[PDB]
């Protein structure tokens, strides 16, 4: 039985197991692949006080760090079930995909999300050279190019918005005949000299020169004719799903699969927190995950010393 065990190694859950530890609690981290969406991604240039650096350097760095406590790594496993405690005091249980089941008097969801892809060919291939799912991170980088935004709903529309003050030029594709985007977003955006927004638009390919990304081709959802793009940068932004169904009906979450969070990173479940993308944090970053990881331990710490045990 740990005295907090974390759900998911990325960021948010180093941070939280490094937290934890440091007050010489029993302290679980179990992940399914330490260092989270950072593993996938290269340059890294928002993670304040380092100027640059790199998914498999920081997820290393991270690593370090956590090792520097006494921290019980568990890697490649997958949480299935959260089993409440029935009485107040009681411990918490996470059950295994494998077969397993921990106990803990505290538990810390930091699971995060997926960023919808396209499913197209090419898109692989281009990942981080051109193909990017995070306009707040790589929009510096297309400074007098032409790239797209796949999706218009809020963050989508945000992102082209975003992007139009920065880069040469923007094209949003929107599957459906409408953007789901607020209002005030969707008039913004159409407001743009530098911005041609596609509806009834599907991405089929993401064309590259063997390097980086070259183009984008899609088709016409009405007509079902195909069409091509110039372009030097994709930002994929259909949608994010946070890792919490495993957890439907044990926590309460937002209509968008997040957990609900107050700002002590509580559920709705006493001692039982959550901290990271996977919560209704409103941006996801590394730097934001990091602190919410931070938050949620000292509120399980709290937790743990204002509740008896049993
Ligand atoms: C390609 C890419 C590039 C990015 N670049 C940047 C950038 O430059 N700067 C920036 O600030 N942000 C960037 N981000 C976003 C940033 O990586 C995330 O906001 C951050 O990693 C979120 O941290 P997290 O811990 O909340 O979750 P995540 O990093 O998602 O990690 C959650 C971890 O939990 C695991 N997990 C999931 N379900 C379970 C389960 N049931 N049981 C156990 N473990 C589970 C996941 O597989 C993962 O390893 C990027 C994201 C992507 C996808």
């Amino acid at each position: 039985a740990y005295d907090v065990l974390i759900v998911g190694s990325g960021p948010a859950g180093a941070a939280a197991a490094i937290y934890s530890a440091r007050k010489g609690i029993r302290t679980g981290l179990m992940g399914e692949r330490f260092g989270g969406q950072i593993l996938d991604t290269v340059d890294i240039e928002n993670y304040i006080s380092v100027p640059k650096t790199e998914g498999q350097k920081l997820a290393g760095a991270l690593k370090v760090h956590v090792d520097e406590y006494d921290v019980d790594v568990i890697d490649s496993q997958s949480a299935s079930k959260l089993i409440p405690a029935a009485v107040e005091g009681g411990l918490h249980q996470i059950e295994t995909a494998s077969g397993a089941v921990l106990k803990a008097r505290s538990i810390i969801v930091a699971t995060g999300a997926k960023w919808r892809n396209m499913n197209v060919p090419g898109e692989d291939q281009y990942r981080t050279k051109g193909v990017t799912y995070c306009p707040h991170c790589d929009g510096p980088l297309f400074k007098g190019k032409r790239v797209a935004v796949i999706g218009g709903g809020n963050s989508g529309v945000e992102a082209a918005i975003d992007l139009a003050g920065i880069v040469e030029h923007v094209t949003l594709l929107e599957f459906a005949p409408e953007m789901k985007a607020d209002q005030v977003l969707q008039d913004k955006l159409r407001s743009l000299k530098n911005v041609d927004i596609i509806l009834n638009a599907q991405t089929t390919e993401v064309k590259g020169d063997g390097s980086k990304v070259v183009g984008l081709e899609y088709r016409d959802r009405v007509s079902g004719d195909i069409h091509n793009i110039e372009l030097a940068g994709i930002f994929v932004q259909i949608g994010l799903l946070p890792n919490t169904n495993w957890l439907e009906g044990a926590v309460e979450r937002n209509r968008m699969g997040e957990i609900i969070i107050d700002a002590k990173c509580e559920t709705n479940v006493k001692g039982v927190f959550a901290a990271g993308d996977c919560t209704t944090v409103p941006y996801k970053q590394i730097i934001i995950a990091t602190g919410e990881g931070a938050k949620a331990s000292l509120s399980a710490f709290d937790y743990l010393i204002r509740t008896k045990t049993a």
